Formats: C-alpha cells, structure tokens, sequence
C-alpha cells in the first residue's frame, strides 16, 4: 500500500513463503545435518527466508533496500555454493523469477 518494508513482509515474503520450492530456503543450511564442512567456509553471508521474515519482524533493516540485499544473498549464495544445474539452484531460480516479479510492484 505505502511503507516498503511493510510490503516485503505482508506480500514478497508471504508470496514466497507459500511457493512449493520455499521449504530449503525457510532456515539456514544446516552444514552439519546435511555433511557440507566446506559451507560456512565458502559462504561468507549465510541467508534465509527464515532470518529475513525475523528481520523484518524485528525492525533490524535500516530499510527496504538492506532487506532486498539480503533475499539477493540467499539467491546468489546458493548459485555460488551448488552446481550451475542442480535441483536447489533450479528452486531459486523460480523463488528469484517470482521475488523479482513481486518486487516492481512496490510502493514509494
Ligand atoms: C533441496 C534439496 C533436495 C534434495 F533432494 C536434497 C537436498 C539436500 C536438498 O537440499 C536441502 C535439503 C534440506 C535442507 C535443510 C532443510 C536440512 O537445511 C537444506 C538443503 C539445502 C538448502 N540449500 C539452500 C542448499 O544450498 C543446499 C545445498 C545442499 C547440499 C547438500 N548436499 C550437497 C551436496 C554436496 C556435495 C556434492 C553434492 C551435493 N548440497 O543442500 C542444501
């Protein structure tokens, strides 16, 4: 409607939350579940769905642009980690079409 970080948590973030693709992306990678020694080591910027939503929640981001820096993390994070291909980048990359879709609809 008018507040931007407002529209990020009632619309993006509800819009991708409720996505199919959503459930790995909803908390942080869990590197020692899943046997990845090398994630934390590779991923300066750890980033999730899970972390944003709190964010947001929490009045942490200075901003609309901070939070949108943080769901571009979460995409690129995942593109850096895994191969060009896999079945997880192939869920960003529709998370990342829809985040992107959602976002040009935002107020100012
Ligand atoms: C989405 C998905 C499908 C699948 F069939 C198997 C896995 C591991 C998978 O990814 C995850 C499943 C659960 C979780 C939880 C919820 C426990 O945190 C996370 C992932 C997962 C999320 N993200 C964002 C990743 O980037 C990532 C990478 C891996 C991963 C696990 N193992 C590998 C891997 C390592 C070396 C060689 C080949 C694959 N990659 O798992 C996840």
């Amino acid at each position: 409607q008018t507040n931007q970080l407002q529209y990020l948590l009632r619309v993006v973030l509800k819009t991708l939350w409720k996505h199919q693709f959503a459930w790995p992306f909803q908390q942080p990678v869990d590197a020692v579940k899943l046997n990845l020694p090398d994630y934390y080591k590779i991923i300066k910027t750890p980033m999730d769905m899970g972390t944003i939503k709190k964010r947001l929640e929490n009045n942490y981001y200075w901003n609309a642009q901070e939070c949108i820096q943080d769901f571009n993390t979460m995409f690129t994070n995942c593109y850096i980690y895994n191969k060009p291909g896999d079945d997880i980048v192939l869920m960003a990359e529709a998370l990342e079409k829809l985040f992107l879709q959602k976002i040009n609809e935002l107020p100012t």
